[PDB]
């Protein structure tokens, strides 16, 4: 336990809601930050009780409240209404660092899971650039895997419990409301989506031994985690998935069953204006998309998922600390 | 063309020099940024032919002139001494604003090479925030090409001319003199520069029809040119880039031929005292570099390229007319 801090390459003179908050928030980063590396010693990790992510977590939500302020906030049968002027949206590398008197122990085991036995280790001040990217179902925008795609879980026996798949190659998605005007639409490559469906097919292949593994849609719930759901420039997306997790991998081979057309998965997107919120159990409700051409260019170096003779599983997300786990896994607060 | 005025963020109680030179020179920024967008306007641009590039370069110079104030100056055969402080330096955005009876029209086709036809343009006050960074070969810390990566140059065809390519996606480079006290280094991920080179290499292939793309070092000249030189807090850094600037495209796909060590590519670099000038034609003398550990974190966003079966190509620079042309590319002064 202690008390962390935040650093940014943030500019003072953006008027971007995410270099606003680190400039007020953060510190100036180190240009080089320089790892001392620990060989010989073997510590553990769980990146599911990990304190930094709650910490993260209330800085992300500390920041959401200060720049993403709704027209109306409303709670049980209370309802806040306050100004809900458009903004500049698009979020920033974050650095997380230990105060004077601790340190940040870093996994440098390339396979590791998030839990259990770590050995080559080593000792940072402060943590990689992570943007703090709100999002369900597709992780967007942040660091890969650099060898095999990894698997994480608290407990992959317990379905109850959220998967979390960190990509080696990202795949990227072209999310678009064209100049309906809550009409969107996103835009996937149908053959790195396969390849990478593959490769998550046999790397799921082997933690369930001799099962036929599926991929299908969300159940239900809310619009907010039966779709991917993401903000894009300050506006709320929503785009269905049900022809992006839909396949079936068997007897060592992919085939993906959504539709596709010339090679292209499409998938619609609605930008809304009443939202769940992530950061509180209440409804935020926002002003009309703004005009022009809103368009989002990502990486998606991660997936979350739900499992459910076969095993299936969905898309899920709704929790955004295990988002920041995605990224946090490798980390760990120490004392000296 | 008329009498541009110059507006930045500049604050008062900096001593970095761009501050202190943007407080007496500049105006505040205006919080009302208001844009015109309009339907049915072809307007030509020419980025090679644009006055506020002019302007820009002129108070550029002013700026350096007053702030990195060398030893000596030697031009003509004379020289001039003064007093040589070592500064806090790091540039800051400058945007350029017409006066009254003038708008800057500015391009929004995102894939606009600088030259010819735009359609889609609206009209504001002023250009967007641009950082006067000074440098050769390399474009840094500059703005991205929404997307596809842009060729530019006024004659492709004339070898002559200098080649500004803008990038989609920014190379970072991390140069450094730790704590021989002249001796500095560059670091660059090697993957995502045989990315960068294979793309440009491609976009270069389509106005070369199919040719061998080669990517040499600069031939000769000037440490300035035929190397990436930078100013870096104050210190003149001097990057050797034959390790960077060297491989071959054939095939539809790029290999690099430049040497590297698990996946980053280390410029050899040199701070140097003795500088040829680029406001004018003349040399300045400086201090030693002050010590400490002097680091630059800095972004690629553009490159700068000269031409001389196969298309040879080299990195170039000299004339930081071009390093603002990258800039003011998408913006026109009009009445
Ligand atoms: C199986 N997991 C179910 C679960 C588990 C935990 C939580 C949720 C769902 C709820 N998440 C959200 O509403 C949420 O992320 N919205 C949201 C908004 C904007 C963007 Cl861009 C976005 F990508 C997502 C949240 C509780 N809130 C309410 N019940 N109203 C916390
Ligand atoms: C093919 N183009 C050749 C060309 C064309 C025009 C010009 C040059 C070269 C000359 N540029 C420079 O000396 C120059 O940029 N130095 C410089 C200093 C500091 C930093 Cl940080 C830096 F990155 C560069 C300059 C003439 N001056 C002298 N010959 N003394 C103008």
């Amino acid at each position: 336990k202690t008390t962390l801090f935040c650093a940014s390459d943030a500019k003072a003179y953006e008027k971007e809601v995410h270099n606003v908050w680190a400039t007020h928030a953060c510190v100036p980063t180190d240009p080089n930050p320089q790892e001392m590396v620990l060989a010989n010693v073997t510590e553990n990790f769980n990146m599911w009780k990990n304190d930094m992510v709650e910490q993260m977590h209330e800085d992300i939500i500390s920041l959401w409240d200060e720049s993403l302020k709704p027209c109306v906030k409303l709670t049980g049968g209370s309802a806040i209404t306050q100004a809900c002027p458009k903004v500049s949206f698009d979020p920033i590398p974050l650095h997380y660092c230990a105060p004077a008197g601790f340190a940040i122990l870093k996994c440098n085991n390339k396979t590791f899971n998030g839990t259990g036995p770590c050995r080559n280790v080593s000792t940072v001040q402060c943590t990689h650039g992570i943007k703090p990217v709100v999002s369900t179902q597709l992780l967007l925008n942040g660091s890969l895997a650099e060898e095999e795609i990894i698997i994480r879980s608290e407990n992959l026996t317990n379905n109850a419990k959220t998967i979390i798949v960190h990509l080696n190659e990202s795949v990227n998605i072209v999310c678009t409301r064209p100049n309906n005007i809550r009409q969107a639409h996103c835009n996937i490559n149908e053959s790195k989506w396969n390849n990478t469906l593959q490769k998550v097919g046999e790397e799921l292949a082997k933690h369930f031994p001799s099962k036929t593994i599926k991929f299908e849609p969300s159940s239900g719930g809310d619009l907010e985690i039966t779709t991917h759901s993401f903000n894009c420039r300050g506006e709320f997306f929503y785009c269905n998935t049900s022809d992006l997790f839909n396949g079936t991998y068997r007897n060592g081979t992919y085939n993906h069953t959504g539709r596709s057309s010339n090679g292209t998965i499409t998938l619609q997107c609605k930008i809304k204006q009443i939202i769940n919120m992530w950061q509180e159990v209440g409804r935020a409700i926002y002003a009309p998309p703004i005009e022009g051409e809103i368009t989002c260019n990502s990486n998606i170096t991660g997936l979350l998922l739900l499992r459910d003779d076969t095993e299936t599983f969905r898309p899920g997300g709704g929790d955004m600390r295990d988002n920041w786990r995605s990224e946090l896994y490798k980390y760990k607060v120490v004392e000296i």
